[PDB]
């Protein structure tokens, strides 16, 4: 028992991280087979970070303008192209550490692990969710761009995120591995801002089930609610709506604990109207919304990866 | 910016994990050079989990009673010995993936990353602290014993924890890698219990400095306090005492933010007496005590490992 913010083991991804230098900018790249992926703003100059023309900027580069370091071994670039907001650097060596992988794009509400890197060297791993407003509440400093987010399914790494920028509230924006931004953000230094977020309702319910599995029951009650009546309360507390599909996804957790989903909704309803009154759930004094129903089952049931 | 519960990259440790079977018990072992380390209760039988005699139990075993699987490759045991509460299984192959390493024992208040494993296969990574009562608030299920806790310093893994058991409040107890338990716990199924914990004061202060670095300032105040007067307030809230050495360790964070340590103590004092009044710090509604001053500097300054 116990419940922790759990990331995937990072070893398969660590063996893909490299350092990409263009001019005086150094950031991280992801080396899979004979291609290195990195944020295209690596080619941006200090003179015009405000409104670059990346097509123009890239046509002025040669292969030799990209220094790629895999550890203490330099990789020769033999081709380059732009795909949306990422650069694809063709190199003359396939990464022998290439895992089985996919490029997948995730939905707001889903979670992933981030391997933060500087100078091609992994610094730390942590778990994030895609917020409803398409930001992620990350932990990133200068030089972290090109760090990736990922999920693991048995032996296969599903890459879902590459880091590109930090917004003025301290949250982060980036792309999928095809270079397409999550949300309405661009890789220029404009006045963009996150815009209003909501709480991921289905995930809070998942985490309440985790608490019950782990012996926190104090927030349970004998009441129930209709889905419609629950959602009227959710709207007022800036929670997002719960759907019948969310109820279906919570089925296994409902069956394990014996607590009907709509009964748990009635408990969440009372938590929202009354607060927690000096008590905690799973060591938190807030309702936690960055665990999916999958995350809870995995952690409380013990799935591994190989 | 941003602040996350950050674990170390786990790849160096993933390459050391193996599966150890004796009888009908399977758990995890740590393979370094030609030795596999695992919890000695792997040899315990179901008949007498209550009060085993491990010397007696081990003298009745042969090398061939230990099945060790490194992935899908079986390792031949060529010797075995007991060191305190761990078993040292000598095998006929050195782990070619052995990192530079040390066996270190940590202090309550210090943090480490845990690579949870089942059947020799890594499941997830998360960050823990050694509690003042020598438990850790982990996340562990059946078969997780032999998972290790560790810190990384450049290229060198400092192993500090091996998992052995779960106590009745859902917290966890284990040994250092020499087999010596943290705290007053034994590897028998008796009625042992955690005993009362305290909050790690210096770590809360570190995390308040992290918040200021990240732009949360609302809890600051114009007041100050003496160390003695602060500790009178700490005792009453079950915080542990703050020492001049703790004040010295917080020096760098004090200098970066311009907030004197004792000034931050006055802010913590008011937080303890008034609560947080519906506000949050670094996304938490509780005072967080599982980040050390080192953790904060590392995350807010960007140290890597290679
Ligand atoms: C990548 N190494 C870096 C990550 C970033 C530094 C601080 N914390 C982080 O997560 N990305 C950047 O510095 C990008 C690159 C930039 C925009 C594209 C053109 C070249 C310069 C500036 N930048 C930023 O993240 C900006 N943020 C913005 O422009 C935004 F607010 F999003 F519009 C700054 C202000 C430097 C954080
Ligand atoms: C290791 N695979 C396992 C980890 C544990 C299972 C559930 N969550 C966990 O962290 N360890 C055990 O099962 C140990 C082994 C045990 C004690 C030594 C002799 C052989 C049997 C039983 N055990 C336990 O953790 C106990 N706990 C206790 O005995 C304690 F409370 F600590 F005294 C049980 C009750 C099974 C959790």
């Amino acid at each position: 028992s116990g419940f922790r913010k759990m990331a995937f083991p990072s070893g398969k991804v660590e063996g893909c991280m490299v350092q990409v230098t263009c001019g005086t900018t150094t950031l991280n790249g992801l080396w899979l087979d004979d291609v290195v992926y990195c944020p295209r703003h690596v080619i941006c100059t200090s003179e015009d970070m405000l409104n670059p023309n990346y097509e123009d900027l890239l046509i002025r580069k040669s292969n030799h303008n990209f220094l790629v370091q895999a550890g203490n071994v330099q990789l020769r670039v033999i081709g380059h192209s732009m795909q949306n907001c990422v650069l694809k650097l063709k190199v003359d060596t396939a990464n022998p550490k290439t895992p089985k992988y996919k490029f997948v794009r995730i939905q707001p509400g889903q979670t992933f692990s981030v391997l933060a890197c500087y100078n091609g060297s992994p610094s730390g791993v942590y778990q994030c969710a895609m917020r409803p407003n398409f930001t992620i509440k990350g932990s990133f400093l200068n030089g972290s761009c090109g760090s990736v987010g990922f999920n693991i399914d048995y032996d296969c790494v599903s890459f879902c995120y590459m880091h590109h920028m930090e917004l003025p509230t301290g949250v982060h924006a980036g792309t999928d591995l095809e270079g397409n931004f999550y949300g309405p953000f661009v890789d220029r230094q404009t006045a963009q801002a996150a815009g209003t977020d909501t709480t991921i309702t289905v995930n809070v319910l998942a985490w309440l089930y985790a608490a019950v599995i782990n012996g926190d029951r104090w927030f349970l009650n004998r009441f129930t609610t209709t889905l419609n009546d629950f959602n009227l309360v959710a709207m007022k507390y800036n929670y997002e709506p719960l759907t019948q599909d969310h109820v279906d996804i919570l089925g296994p957790l409902s069956a394990q604990t014996g607590i009907a989903v709509l009964d748990m909704c009635a408990s969440l309803k009372e938590l929202l109207q009354n607060g927690m009154n000096g008590r905690t759930i799973l060591g938190s004094a807030l309702l936690e919304d960055e665990f999916t129903p999958f995350d809870v089952v995995r952690q409380c049931s013990g799935v591994t990866f190989q």
